[PDB]
């Protein structure tokens, strides 16, 4: 039996943000939400998350994913954010006083940080029954983080924090990873004897591993050699790395897949994407959040799609969309701009420079120009033809238009809604449309064309259109 | 006198893909094709490519890629994939009994591979008079690779595959590149005596090293220390480090040529794309296919183009297009979409959201804004004004449009095809023009416009509008 | 008492351009630039600029920027390239004969040089009272640059160039960056007894350093740990590459001052941008010139900005402008292009296929979709409908609109300038307007629906059209 705890009420300085640190976003989810997936697969007994002054902007987002994970997630708080040391204290009183399981402290900003690493963590903290587990890493900057103090034989003896180490401890790249294994009576013990005698001025955590060594209890240290999994974010140049190297990591597992991503370090995907076989993802592209891209797929370059789920076949090029559906065969692009409720039906058509907000389009129905689709239903076959709108708003309200299947509107059609244009139905280009169109009636608006001869001589004399103009008479 | 064999008949099981591996592209080739272009370079007397139950699919490119290169590629069957030494008996069948000429090997999936390095192979192979001469290579990653058996004194015994290498073997960083020269007679010999006994259970081409040094042959390993020639690709992760990397070498060809670009990692150039001196490539380009950029051009960012000729001095800025033609001095763009067909003159102008296909337009002419030009024919220093359609599709049919030079066509110009506008022709705003326009006229149809005073407090009151109008008043 | 020397003399031709090198960009300033402001921190009492045949296009720069650097920079033409060392010699003859203060000299082609680093130089020069310090770093490849000899005490004995050392030198990966501080007299009497007499066959002032070790003078080489800082530039890869790595320097700083962006290496930020706290830059997007975002904003991907201003609170997404303003809490975009002149109101939109061009527009005022906005002054809350075309060129001159406050405009309106249209208006969907709007009235031109029934099966029969109406009427 273990309790988790992670300790996620420090003020976040130096990410000079008014949100909160770990609610900073990389791949779809901030980094506390990482973090506690990442606890919750391990599934342990208790998960105790500690929080600080803005426990009221994060206590309820635990609150969702303790519902999304399907178990308890407790808050316990910390008034001021005293120490790491003292962090601990606050998350161990939501634990029973006589509670007997090991404790495993972990950070709210290790958010690559994974439930195998933990499990192993948990194992050898068992294996060699030790009071504190610690996991380390090797790093070729080990700016910021607590040095790993280890005698000749690789004994741990203590952990010293950048502030201070002497320039000598400063050379040390083997670093203190923030991610323990205790056994409870002994962390207890040596939380009650922590000192705020330190550059800083705080209760250390770190502290925890030279008192224990000094109480002759058995101390390990346990070094992780994939250093990405336990880096951690104070900063946001470090939260863009490890959303940079937790991409590399998501979309090499869809290539090894069966997915072509042509140019990975400009393809961004969510953790939740899911992507067929055989898609091509071309150059520039961010598929986010629920995003679900169907097999043999073309994601056109310079797309973003958040919440858009694509059928087989599609090609969706150029495209900025959210909360929508492309069906199977689809073809949207380049250029275009699908808001939420737009659903594409298979074989549909949106074309350059289109945009579709809440409409549903039949199979096979094409809107391939120029044009602007709202609140709309068209059947299927239907055309749509250049450079038309959907008048969706009347001054005042929103308003609803009906198209039937195998329609052909004319270009620079305007659809003055509420209107039905019936089954097979035309009209011309250029019309104004503020009544229902019959089934299979040709409905127009547009004047008579009047030519006006010798306007050019008479009204733009001798412009470069006159003299061409006096020239052609010839 | 030299017979080149490419292995390209195993199945590619981690690719997951239903495309044969080797007519997997990076840089606007096929892996196929790149070790075949590199090969016809060479100019052997033989060339024999190797190909599996995917054949009927492969034969007919490498049929093409003869005809390309001005040669003869004979193909062997492979009918089961036992292994890559079974393969190369499947070559050896395409050549003579008493073929007496050197044998190379090489593999469909090396696609960085290059006539020197293959010409280098064959002159050390001569040159030290080895029964076997195999290409080598060390990386910090050798996973998968066969490992490279020596003695301190660097003498090659034999090559072990990653599935049959000892934890000790596979600490091992020097790794075959799947890259052989071979004496016939010493090949056929070892060939015949390879044994299925291993963990993949297959005819292993690497043991023939092992076999020939045993027979006190002359073996011989030659270490080509720029890595990526010899890379091969497995997996889709493999086959976009090769692509980036193939890449960063083309850009930096064209650097060093007096081409401009802005940003390496972001600007995709196919091997076929030419780029005159002085042109300026902006972040996040593609150039693909054929497509041909002139002197002191600017591309614009985010631009895909396939097979486009761009003349000199043009700019071609957050455009997508293909088969296409810009002439000298043009401006494309931004949010500019350019269909197969399309053939801008010089100094012309297709401005933002505006998409062009199958269209002929002159010196001078401009297409500035939000219109689609679809099969038409445009003259000179004509003016297409803004958010206009040249409607070529009547429902069931495709029409034709003519207009001449030095028009102005008027803003919101429907051109309902087949229909000519006459030189220096003028068509008012709103116009949908169904009938022929003569040199010098000008075309109307718009109604007059009707102001219908105190519509806003009659029929909007007292909405915001009705309020300011009210305001107005005073 | 310190004279800084410039090279800038030289021919450039590894960069194949007819643009002199000096004059080649990055992050918004020419290097020559560059290294003029980092001089001009260190307020030297000389600054001297030595220019080649080119003089004349770089002489007129080099006055802009002493009067933006508040300051006298002179130039000493040099008319042929004889060398660095000849170069030299040009430069000290714009310094009284009897000069007694430092002298500095460096090249124009190293553009991340700081005034940091040159005060370091000066300091040290000082301290070890050198006849001359020259700078140098360590590179994994040194190719071209000057190799460091030094005897095992580290004492220097010479610097060697790239064409004239021996295999030997040549392994060296310590160079010389072209940094020097000089005491004059020593400077002059080197100067003096140089050679040509070498590959290049140039006046070296490398050589100096030889020179004045054998004259037992003091010979100081001070190394600089950061390389990027000294690094210079004579071809098209290696400027891509230092205007990468001050790109990376540039976005970091924004990062450690609280600007989430979130992919580095996509971001390009200009040396002058300003960007406040909070805002999220999100993937492919260029800041340049004098671009100035607040805080709060989100600048969706694939954003080009050249001079703009974007208020607080503010969203620019997938949009390419220059010289333009946007408003606090304003959204553009995705997909719309701002020309010069473009002020758009706080709370105002501009929104998909949309481009505005040297236009005032209102506060709370919105353009949503597929309109183009010319030479236009448009009040407060006003919205324009989809589709719509401010005419501001009659064909030979370009005229003025005027819009009201509250004023809602039909879709696919043409604005036919010079009108006015009063607050409070409104124009029906498809109106041509030709004449001022009163405020409060409707203004009306496309003329009635008319249905024709039947047209269908007459015209189209049995197209699809005519078989779906058929059907209807069942
Ligand atoms: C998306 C693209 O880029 S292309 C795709 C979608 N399409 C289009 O714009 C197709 C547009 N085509 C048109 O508007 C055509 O003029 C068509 C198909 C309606 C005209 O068909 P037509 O059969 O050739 O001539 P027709 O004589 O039958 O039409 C009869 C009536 O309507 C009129 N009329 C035809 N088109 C229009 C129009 N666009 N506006 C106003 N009136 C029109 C006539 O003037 C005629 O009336 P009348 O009997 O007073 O003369
Ligand atoms: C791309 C851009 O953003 S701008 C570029 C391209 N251009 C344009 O849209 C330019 C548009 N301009 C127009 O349509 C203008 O009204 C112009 C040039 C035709 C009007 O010119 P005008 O000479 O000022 O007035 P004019 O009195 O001569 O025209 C005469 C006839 O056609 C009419 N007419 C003029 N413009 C239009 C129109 N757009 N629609 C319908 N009828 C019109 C009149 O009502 C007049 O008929 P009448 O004699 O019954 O009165
Ligand atoms: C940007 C977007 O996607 S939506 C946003 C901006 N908006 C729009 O396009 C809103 C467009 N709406 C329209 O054009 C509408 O027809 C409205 C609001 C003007 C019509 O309002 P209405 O009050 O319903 O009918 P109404 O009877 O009052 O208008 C009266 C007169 O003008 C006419 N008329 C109305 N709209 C138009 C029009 N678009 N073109 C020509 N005439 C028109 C009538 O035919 C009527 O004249 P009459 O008295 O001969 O019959
Ligand atoms: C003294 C200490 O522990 N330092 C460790 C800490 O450094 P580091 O300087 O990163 O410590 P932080 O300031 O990030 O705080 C650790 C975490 O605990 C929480 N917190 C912090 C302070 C507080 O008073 N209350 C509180 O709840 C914060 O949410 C924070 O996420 O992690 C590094 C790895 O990432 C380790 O190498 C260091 O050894
Ligand atoms: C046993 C063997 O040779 N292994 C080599 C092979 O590994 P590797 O595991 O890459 O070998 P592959 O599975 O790629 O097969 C080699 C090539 O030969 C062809 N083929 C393969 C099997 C077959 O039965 N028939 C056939 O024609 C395939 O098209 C393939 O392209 O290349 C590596 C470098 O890339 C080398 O380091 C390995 O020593
Ligand atoms: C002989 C010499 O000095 N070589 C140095 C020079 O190599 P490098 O080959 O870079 O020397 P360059 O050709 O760049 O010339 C140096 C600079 O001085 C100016 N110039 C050059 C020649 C001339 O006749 N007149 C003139 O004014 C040029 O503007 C140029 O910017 O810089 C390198 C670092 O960047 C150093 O490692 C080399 O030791
Ligand atoms: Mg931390
Ligand atoms: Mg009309
Ligand atoms: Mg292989
Ligand atoms: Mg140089």
């Amino acid at each position: 039996d273990t309790a988790v705890l992670v300790l996620a009420a420090g003020p976040g300085t130096r990410m000079r943000s008014d949100t909160p640190k770990v609610l900073h976003t990389l791949a779809g989810r901030s980094m506390l939400s990482h973090v506690l997936h990442a606890i919750a697969k391990l599934a342990p007994q208790r998960l105790i998350v500690v929080l600080g002054h803005d426990h009221q902007r994060i206590a309820p987002l635990v609150g969702e994913l303790a519902d999304t994970l399907g178990r308890t997630i407790d808050v316990a708080l910390q008034d001021r954010p005293l120490g790491t040391g003292h962090a601990v204290l606050c998350g161990l009183s939501a634990l029973p006083d006589d509670y007997a399981g090991n404790v495993v402290v972990t950070s709210g900003d290790t958010p690559l940080l994974d439930a195998d690493t933990l499990a192993d963590l948990i194992a050898t903290h068992r294996a060699v029954s030790a009071a504190v587990t610690v996991l380390t890493t090797t790093l070729d900057d080990p700016f910021g983080y607590g040095r790993i103090l280890r005698t000749q034989d690789h004994e741990v003896m203590a952990i010293v924090e950048q502030t201070d180490a002497t320039p000598s401890q400063r050379e040390i790249r083997e670093v203190n990873a923030g991610v323990y294994a205790f056994d409870i009576a002994a962390l207890r013990s040596a939380l009650s004897r922590l000192s705020s005698n330190n550059a800083q001025q705080e209760l250390y955590l770190t502290d925890v591993i030279a008192i224990l060594r000094s109480d002759g209890q058995t101390v390990h240290a346990s070094h992780v050699d994939d250093s990405a999994l336990v880096a951690g974010v104070n900063n946001r140049v470090q939260l863009a790395e490890l959303a940079s190297e937790l991409n590399r990591r998501v979309v090499a597992a869809h290539q090894l897949a069966g997915v072509t991503v042509v140019d990975p370090a400009t393809t961004w995907i969510d953790v939740d994407v899911t992507i067929g076989r055989d898609t091509v993802i071309h150059p520039g592209t961010q598929l986010l959040g629920r995003t679900q891209i169907g097999g043999r797929c073309v994601v056109g370059p310079d797309t973003t799609l958040t919440d858009v789920a694509v059928g087989d076949g599609a090609s969706v090029v150029r495209t900025h969309g959210s909360s929508s559906s492309i069906g199977d065969g689809a073809a949207v692009g380049p250029f275009t701009y699908l808001r939420p409720g737009t659903a594409l039906g298979a074989d549909g058509k949106l074309g350059a420079f289109v945009e579709v907000k809440n409409s549903t389009i039949g199979t096979g129905t094409k809107v391939p120009h120029l044009t602007y689709v709202g609140d709309a239903d068209i059947g299927e076959y239907s055309n749509i033809g250049a450079s038309s709108v959907f008048v969706n708003y009347d001054g005042t309200s929103k308003r609803r238009t009906t198209v039937g299947s195998h329609v052909r509107t004319g270009s620079d059609t305007m659809f003055v809604a509420p209107v039905t244009i019936g089954d097979g139905a035309y009209t011309g280009a250029g019309t104004v449309v503020r009544e229902d169109v019959p089934p299979g009636a040709l409905a127009v608006s547009a004047g008579p064309q009047r030519n006006i001869e010798n306007w050019v001589q008479r009204k733009r004399p001798g412009s470069p259109a006159a003299q061409a103009s006096k020239r052609a008479s010839e």
